[PDB]
């Protein structure tokens, strides 16, 4: 039986992938780049703040100064941080709170494997901090998603091997990170976005302990 679950945050625990998208799209447009639509945004999910900005600049073969790059990343973060101030426990996605309770009651470790530097603040807004045994610090890993490092760090932080863990993700980059960590991925979203080669559920209500057990036994 698996011994840990490694959670992505944005688009898994709550609908903040939507807010990252809106904030990045707004930034892109301010700089005259119009290609950040929902389809392109699938390439941005899971990616660090700096890598996100770079992917956007690349879309338009645009170069900015180092000073401008720093200011643009700050402007997007400042906007995003404003957007999330009113997040509350009411915004926890369906199933997630119950899953945390059920994991905790079955002595399964719970770790956050988020790229977001806003992760701790969001878990506090949602009254979830006390369910997490560890939060992997995304500033500490030498490499970000789709590198596996953040998932490996999350597993190690709760004393479990990645191979004894499930990872939950909504992104292409994050699914790849889980695969390369040795943990078992279960995605949430559309197979058209996340692939047909892993288990994908259509919405978070499917993330029950019963189902995670259902998947572990088979794969
Ligand atoms: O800018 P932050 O809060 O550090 O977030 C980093 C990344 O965190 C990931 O969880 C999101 O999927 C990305 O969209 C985001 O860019
Ligand atoms: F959506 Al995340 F780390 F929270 F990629
Ligand atoms: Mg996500």
């Amino acid at each position: 039986m698996f011994k840990a679950v490694l959670f992505d945050l944005d688009g898994v625990i709550t609908d903040t992938a939507e807010y990252h998208f809106r904030a990045w799209k707004a930034l892109a447009e301010e700089i005259g780049i119009n290609g950040v639509d929902r389809q392109f945004n699938e390439q941005l999910k899971g990616v660090s703040k700096e890598d996100s900005l770079q992917k956007i600049l690349d879309l338009a073969d645009k170069k900015v100064s180092a000073e401008e790059f720093k200011e643009l990343a700050k402007r997007k973060n400042d906007n995003y941080v404003k957007m999330i101030q009113d997040v509350s426990p009411a915004d926890v996605y369906p199933g997630i709170l119950q899953l945390l309770k059920d994991l905790r009651s079955n002595k399964i470790k719970i770790a956050l494997a988020s790229a977001s530097k806003n992760g701790p603040f969001l878990l506090e807004r949602m009254n979830l901090t006390g369910y997490f045994d560890a939060i992997a610090d995304p500033a500490e890993v030498a490499a970000s998603k789709p590198a596996p490092d953040i998932f490996i760090a999350a597993a190690h932080a709760v004393g479990v091997a990645p191979s004894e863990s499930i990872g939950l993700e909504d992104s292409q980059a994050g699914i790849q990170a889980i695969k390369d960590s040795g943990a078992l991925p279960i995605g949430v979203g559309r197979p058209e976005d996340l692939g047909d080669d892993i288990v994908i559920v259509p919405d978070t209500s499917h993330y029950t302990l019963e189902f995670l057990k259902e998947v572990w036994l088979q794969k």
